[PDB]
């Protein structure tokens, strides 16, 4: 029994089978936290996670700060960008955006408060900032659009 | 511009674009609660949904109840069948089971604790109650089986 997690073969008591793989209890934990799995187990072709760091690494990122945010976290969005709380701030005065708050989108992910626009123009699609929604870990959706 | 809600056309001030169809903004609504669709929507072939209705309706089902779970909502699992915190209970004596409570999962999603374990098998895979998690809106999942 070769323990796919350290080469070395298995001797214990107890033996896990995952992935059609043999392991050591030790050597089957997370690749990211070294926290050992039990019951279930996420993969992304070789290698194996926990579910927070299957998410955190594999989940939709935050436009912004590019990291996963996992279905459990509340999120803002700009059409197809998400953005964390925190992150879904003008990138020029650096202000918090709230509901009802006239921004642009650019074409980059970037964020830009109504009275910071003439500004980063020189250097756009408006939009009023939405209420935050728990985030969809990356569904299929459609948009719906305005026409007068 | 043939509304695809209700066949009248559209005369309306504001017209919406969305599936590529031509919609009164009355009749973008959730084809289960009807209420209006704004920004996004999802679709299931023909039929727009809210996101709540989309995930009631689409998603993971209890295997007691047979309701949708929305990935916000905490659950009991056994293998791969997925429970309400409420209906993970023995289908014999109605008690609900808790963490490191023995059951045993039958083979048609039946939960049936230890104690009426032979009494169920006279009309079984033994296990031992994980703690809830949040549940996965459907996540493809890797088993840890344990071999001695
Ligand atoms: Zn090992
Ligand atoms: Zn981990
Ligand atoms: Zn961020
Ligand atoms: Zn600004
Ligand atoms: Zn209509
Ligand atoms: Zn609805
Ligand atoms: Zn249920
Ligand atoms: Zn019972």
């Amino acid at each position: 029994p070769m323990c796919a997690g350290c080469d070395q073969h298995i001797l214990d008591r107890f033996i896990l089978k995952a992935l059609d793989r043999h392991w050591h209890s030790k050597c089957l934990k997370c690749s990211d936290c070294h926290v050992p799995l039990a019951e279930r187990c996420f993969s992304r072709g070789e290698s194996v996670y926990c579910k927070d760091d299957f998410f955190k690494r594999f989940g939709t990122k935050c436009a912004a700060c590019q990291l996963g945010i996992p279905p459990t976290q509340v999120v803002r969005r700009a059409q197809d960008f998400v953005y964390h709380l925190h992150c879904f701030a003008c990138v020029v005065c650096k202000r918090q955006l709230a509901t009802g708050d006239e921004f642009y989108l650019m074409e980059d992910s970037r964020l830009v408060c109504k009275a910071d626009y003439e500004t980063a123009k020189q250097g756009g699609t408006p939009m009023v900032a939405a209420s935050p929604e728990r985030h969809d870990g990356g569904l299929q959706a459609n948009p719906v659009e305005v026409q007068s």
